C-alpha cells in the first residue's frame, strides 16, 4: 500500500544519510 | 574536530529516521 | 568544493524528507 | 492520529537536517 511505499522511501533516505555522514567523517579525518 | 562532530550529529539523525521507518512499516503491516 | 557538495546533498535529502512528511500527513487526513 | 504524529516527527527531523546542512556549508566557506 501507499504507507509501505513511503516507509521504504524513508529507510532508503536514512541509509543515504548514513553514507553521507560516513563521507563527512572520512573528510574530517583526512 | 568540528566536521567530525557534525558527522556524528548526522548519524544521530539518520538513526532517528530509520526508527521512524520501522514504525511506519509496522503501521503499514498492521 | 567537497564539503559544499556534501552540504548541498544534505539539503536535497532534507527536502525529500519534507516531501515525504507532507505525503504522510496527506495520507493521515484522507 | 498516529500517522500525523509520525509525520510531524519526520518534519522536525528534516528541519534539524537542514540546520546541519547550513552548518556544513558555513564551515566550508570559512
Amino acid at each position: 500500500g501507499k504507507l509501505e511505499a513511503l516507509a521504504q522511501k524513508l529507510e532508503a533516505l536514512a541509509k543515504k544519510l548514513e553514507a553521507l555522514a560516513w563521507k563527512l567523517e572520512a573528510l574530517a579525518q583526512g
